[PDB]
């Protein structure tokens, strides 16, 4: 018996931001973050006066508005001052204290598409050589080699962006909170990233703005705006977006398979939260990496023990097993890597809960095909709204009917 999964409008989006949406304004950089924002900024000559083309229908969308406009100014302030500061307080106005302040869904497509662009690769590297692990020591020689070749195969992966964009604003937001508590402080989203013939780049993904900031422990929250540049018009799938504001702020010059072409540039805002203990989570988004490698050197390791002989070489290089299911051994790391961080992106207790259940009725499925109520409704109790859950549950029953 399948899981039946529930009935009702299709699920929406609901990462702390945008995932394959997300557009970045970038520079070559020759280190302070309003500083870079200000930089990336300059290179686009596209902006206009900005509108909403997708309303939030819950939300004061007047007040989105007047946010971006506001930040828009406060920038040109800093940009009209001698000195650039390090960070930008902004002014409490009212569309701020607002947006500050001061139910059954189904499985839509997007999120299959979304887990599918983080298995991508990207055409820039996101982590150094030695990013992953913590040893105190030198590592053997085999953990080097294993080490070596995953990192080759995730450190261009999307996946991997997602981490980078994540260790960062959790770490500038975390970082904001103790050192500006009663500040509404514009926190520029900011990643970093290699090309491809070794060039530095500093990424400008869009801001937050973090509400009063309190932290008297681990589950108190912070609120706060985030404003995300995109080239997606949300209105071709708008369930998708029923917690945001979409604005349209310019018009971008592309180069695409039909030559030069100008599509409209969006801007979307939403009011979000988090809270210290998923902060110091988005900050340890790097284990990602370390669990999808073990995950792997466990593969290798159950390969070995069965040739007395260790397997590392043969295993990435594809050289019995007669073939590599996903197609290649680079898309089995990147296809564990994206679970893991999907697994942190998307958090929640549904997650949880399915994740146990499901691998309960998963091994005695296992023992009943190989030998031949209740924990059903234990493990589709928590299929409810979730998109990340909802998916994972859909895959569930793939491994079903098969
Ligand atoms: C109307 C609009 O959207 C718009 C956008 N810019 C670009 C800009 C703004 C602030 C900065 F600090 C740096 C660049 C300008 C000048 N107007």
């Amino acid at each position: 018996r399948p899981l039946r999964l529930p009935d009702g409008p299709p699920c929406s989006q609901r990462s702390k931001f945008l995932l394959m949406d997300a557009l970045k304004l970038s520079i070559e950089d020759p280190g302070i973050p309003l500083y870079d924002a200000i930089k990336c900024m300059r290179t686009f000559f596209g902006w206009k006066e900005p509108n909403v083309v997708k309303p939030h229908e819950k939300g004061i969308n007047p007040n989105y508005l007047l946010s971006w406009k506001q930040v828009l100014a406060e920038l040109q302030d800093i940009e009209n001052e001698e000195k650039i500061p390090r960070t930008k307080n902004m002014k409490k106005t009212s569309q701020l204290k607002w947006a500050l302040g001061e139910e059954l869904r189904s499985l839509a497509s997007w999120i299959q598409n979304e887990f599918n662009k983080a298995c991508e690769l990207t055409d820039s590297s996101w982590i150094e050589l030695d990013e992953i692990g913590e040893d105190a020591a030198p590592i053997e020689h085999i953990a080097s080699m294993r080490r070596n070749y995953f990192t080759a195969e995730v450190s261009h992966c999307r996946a991997t962006e997602y981490i980078m964009k994540g260790v960062y604003i959790n770490t500038a937001l975390l970082n904001a909170s103790c050192a500006a508590m009663d500040d509404f402080q514009l926190i520029p989203m900011i990643s970093k990233c290699r090309t491809k013939e070794g060039r530095r780049k500093t990424n400008l993904y869009g801001f937050i703005i973090k509400g009063r900031s309190h932290l008297r422990n681990d589950t108190d929250v912070v609120n706060f705006v985030s404003m995300e540049f995109s080239l997606t018009d949300p209105r071709l799938e708008p369930h998708k977006w029923e917690k945001y504001c979409v604005l349209e702020v310019g018009d971008m010059l592309l180069r695409s398979a039909i030559g030069h072409v100008s599509r409209p540039m969006f801007l979307y805002v939403r009011t979000n939260g988090t809270s210290k203990i998923k902060m110091k989570w988005g900050m340890e988004m790097r284990r990602c990496l370390l669990q999808s490698l073990q995950q792997i050197e466990s593969m290798i390791e159950a390969e070995s023990s069965v040739k007395e002989k260790d397997m590392t070489k043969e295993f990435f290089e594809n050289k019995s097993p007669k073939g590599v299911e996903e197609g290649s051994i680079g898309k089995v790391c990147r296809t564990l890597l994206a679970k893991s961080v999907f697994n942190s992106l998307y958090a929640s207790p549904q997650l949880e809960g399915f994740s146990a259940e499901s691998r309960k009725l998963l091994l005695i499925v296992q023992a009943l095909r190989d030998n031949l109520g209740g924990l059903y409704e234990a493990i589709e109790e928590c299929l409810i709204n979730d998109p990340w859950v909802l998916l994972n549950a859909s895959w569930f029953n793939s491994f079903l009917t098969h």
